């Protein structure tokens, strides 16, 4: 029974009250001295911090590196009503090489500051030499605001030697070994950290950053008592939990399925990433995939018979996932992505993919949920409020764009919170503008 095989997605309230209980055990794991180093969901001082230390108006260049796209942009900011306004006015987008990623760290860091300058030269300002603030969407272990050593590569980058370096040390070589232009690198931030840093302006309650994307991830407002690998007790630090290695220490154990193992195993990364393999939409497809297989090898899907694509790692797009959960019901979107992947569906066919689909996105929502209703409940405690208003700034395709998705994720979220009213805002360009606010506030200091 189809059912049977998909039944074995589901959570129930009490699995996800569990999956809770046990982030928010981790988060503070990660927080402490004693345990720290060894913690599964690291709980990374950003260095980022509350209250407005005057902010820089004009020009700043924005880095975004996260995914197989690169984008460099320009954010004017500037003085205003509620603070400081931002807004990108040139953009644009850089697609990294196949061997370039799987270069090295001081290659990759040369296309990219190559790709600074295509920009630079092609919208009239190679003479510049602005502040730059670089958006970058892997762990980092910070010791300030504009320095930090990447801990590892997720979502699949790979580029050798960048592991255990400064990586603003690495683009400011790039920029040296380039000659062309000057720019003066102020601040790294996680892409979570820019996301909640962007809806600021329009929320001062804004003091939560998520990301679900290719990968998964967040951010927020911690007391600085409880950040112990930073002296200091006054005011709020931002915290990137780096919640996608949430389970890389078995904390998951109890909910992995088969396909998830496979997933896991066949991975850049095998071992790590566990919570975000779950969710991100690097691996949604993959699993419906896996899925399928399943189904077909028993016979319960194409009558037993896959095609060469759908045999293939990474031909089940999560871009399909999101696409079949939109069709209308005449099975129009579902059988034209499956006659594509060399597919002839029939209805029940259809059908099935369809199921297939809800079920691990279903997961995926719920399995969030309970993710960041840890971080508002523990937040909740920290602050010591009734009732806690809190807006969360969030990104990533998966939420903006599946058709369900956020709809499922906040219903999940919002029974795991009482006494909390979350707000949710999907953050406008909240790479570039974030990395451009934090930027013009890291410049008072110079
Ligand atoms: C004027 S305004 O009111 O419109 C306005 C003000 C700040 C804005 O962004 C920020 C930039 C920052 N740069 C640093 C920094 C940088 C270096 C060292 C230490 N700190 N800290 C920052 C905090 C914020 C805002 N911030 C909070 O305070 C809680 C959640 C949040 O996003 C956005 C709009
Ligand atoms: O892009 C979302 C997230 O992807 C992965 O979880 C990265 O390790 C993390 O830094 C990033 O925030
Ligand atoms: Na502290």
């Amino acid at each position: 029974m189809v059912e049977q095989i998909l039944a074995e997605f589901q959570l129930q309230e009490e699995d996800l009250k569990k999956v809770m209980r046990r982030m928010q055990k981790e988060m503070d794991r990660g927080l402490r001295l004693e345990t720290h180093e060894e913690a599964s969901v690291k709980m990374l001082p950003t260095y980022v911090r509350s209250t407005p230390e005057g902010s820089e108006v004009g020009d700043f260049l924005s880095l975004d590196l996260g995914g197989t796209n690169f984008r460099v942009m320009l954010v004017k900011v500037g003085e205003g009503e509620e603070g400081q306004w931002s807004v990108k006015t040139k953009h644009q987008m850089y697609s990294i090489p196949e061997d370039a990623m799987t270069g090295t760290a001081e290659m990759l860091f040369d296309y990219i500051s190559e790709c600074i300058s295509d920009f630079l030269d092609k919208h009239q300002m190679k003479h510049k030499k602005l502040p730059l603030g670089f958006t970058f969407s892997f762990p980092v272990r910070h010791e300030d605001i504009d320095k930090g050593i990447l801990l590892n590569w997720t979502k699949g980058f790979k580029a050798s030697g960048a592991e255990g370096n400064n990586v603003v040390g690495l683009l400011r070589d790039a920029i040296k070994r380039r000659g062309d232009f000057e720019m003066d690198v102020v601040a790294m931030v996680n892409d979570t950290v820019a996301t909640m840093i962007s809806c600021y302006y329009e929320d001062h309650q804004c003091e939560v950053g998520m990301i679900v994307g290719t990968g998964c991830n967040a951010c927020y407002m911690e007391e600085m008592q409880n950040v112990e690998l930073v002296e200091g007790d006054e005011g709020r630090m931002c915290v990137n939990t780096e919640w996608g290695a949430f389970g890389d220490s078995g904390e998951l154990d109890e909910f992995l399925l088969e396909y998830d193992r496979l997933v896991d195993e066949s991975s850049a990364n095998p071992g790590q990433q566990l919570y975000e393999k779950l969710i991100g939409g690097k691996y949604m497809g993959e699993l419906v995939r896996l899925v399928l297989l399943r189904l077909v090898d028993e016979n319960l899907l194409f009558h037993g018979e896959a095609s060469e694509q759908l045999r293939t790692r990474g031909a089940f797009e999560t871009r399909f996932v999101s696409q079949v959960e939109s069709d209308t019901g005449d099975r129009k979107q579902i059988y034209n992505i499956l006659s594509t992947l060399g597919l002839r569906p029939s209805t029940t066919d259809c059908d099935i993919v369809r199921r297939a689909c809800e079920s691990v996105s279903t997961r995926a929502a719920h399995m969030c949920s309970a993710g960041l209703a840890g971080v508002i409940n523990r937040m909740r405690e920290s602050r010591s409020e009734d009732v806690m208003r809190i807006t969360v700034g969030v990104d990533g395709s998966v939420y903006k764009l599946h058709p369900s998705f956020k709809e499922r994720f906040h219903a999940s979220v919002r029974r795991l919170t009482p006494s909390c009213e979350i707000t949710f805002i999907e953050s406008e360009e909240g790479s570039g503008r974030g990395a451009a606010l934090v930027s013009a506030v890291a410049c008072k200091k110079a």
